């Protein structure tokens, strides 16, 4: 199964991984935020990353590629 | 299964299904989802998908892991 | 395996795991650059954006690539 890759705003990406995991990355420079999935939608995805104020402030090749070079939070 | 995600305008997102052979389109957040059949000869390149989506005028006036993540919460239109 | 990404306000990009190269589309109807990758140092998005940038790649396969290539011309760098 190829990861889902979905554009969040205007500078938000996010790596869905059916690894069993969704990365989100608010911003270039900034960081990821990793979170376990037992799926959510993408929309659901948009407003947890608000509600939670996700804002900064071995994984797969898809979630290494967006996560290289910045800080992992595991959540 | 092979899939691919593209962004489409300033709002669009795209979800190409090689495997299922079909095209889910949304133009925005909170609005609905097209869903297309492709025959297996003719995948159209995302310039090929954007006029189409100009031509048809898909502005909003079963289903794999990728194209229901994107469509969760939203009306689907098969057209 | 194949990965997707954006890359400013146009640009797109396509991660080919599998035939070990980069596909990147500034924006609709330009170019598309191609670009060999060595399995054991594949560039982070960071570093692609930086690339992109700092060479301003303006332009002046698989199923993935294609989709995003079709209908361009391709420069293999």
């Amino acid at each position: 199964v190829t990861t889902a890759t979905f554009s969040i705003g205007s500078t938000g990406l996010v790596v869905y991984d059916y690894q069993l995991l969704i990365a989100y990355k608010p911003a270039p420079g900034t960081c990821c935020y990793i979170m376990k999935i037992a799926i959510p939608s993408l929309e659901a995805l948009t407003r947890k990353v608000h509600n939670f104020q996700m804002e900064c402030s071995f994984l797969g090749m898809a979630v290494s590629t967006l996560c290289g070079e910045v800080p992992l939070y595991y959540i």
